[PDB]
């Protein structure tokens, strides 16, 4: 539909999902009890100092173009596609507890605990997403796990746009 998720507005544009409950395991073998999406969608994102088109099929990110303002404000745009894509690869990288224990975190549901830790240090996130060679594009770049610039390769679906 039309709503809003780590600072960033989504509005669908292509296709339709149905919700599940399911348990997933994180790379710390902790239960999380999330709402899977099912259905292939493509929306924008559109914050204040990026916005992106995203492709996701279930549990799958097919696609992200993102320009934004700057290196930092496409990493944040980056991290919320990743983590609102729902891959496996996303929720494995969580690699410590994550707590829902503490006063502070009894209002945040699954989602947004993997959001707020991600947005703490993405590193092995973006390290364990995964990297593609990539095909010629002129306009549209490749960016590597820590966010420099390639023409050669890219974190796997993710483009980076000039503004
Ligand atoms: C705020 C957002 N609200 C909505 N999310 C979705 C939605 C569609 N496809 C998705 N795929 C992944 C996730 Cl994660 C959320 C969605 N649709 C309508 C919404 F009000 C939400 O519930 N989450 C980010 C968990």
């Amino acid at each position: 539909s039309s709503f809003s998720f780590g600072g960033f507005t989504f509005k669908r544009t292509s296709g339709s999902s149905i919700k599940r409950e399911e348990e997933v395991l994180t790379g710390n073998l902790q239960t999380l009890k999330i709402r899977v999406h099912e259905g292939y969608e493509e929306f924008t994102m559109v914050g204040k100092r990026a916005t992106a088109i995203l492709r996701k099929a279930t549990r799958r990110l097919v696609q992200l173009i993102v320009s934004g303002k700057d290196e930092q404000s496409i990493a944040e745009a980056i991290i919320v596609a990743m983590v609102f894509s729902q891959e496996d690869c996303m929720i494995k990288a969580v690699r410590g507890d994550l707590n829902f224990v503490n006063r502070a975190n009894q209002r945040l549901n699954p989602m947004h605990q993997l959001l707020r830790h991600f947005q703490k240090d993405a590193k092995v996130l973006f390290q364990n997403w995964g990297i593609e060679h990539i095909d010629n594009v002129m306009g549209m770049v490749g960016v590597l796990p820590d966010m420099t610039p390639s023409t050669e390769m890219s974190m796997r679906g993710i483009r980076v746009s000039k503004m």
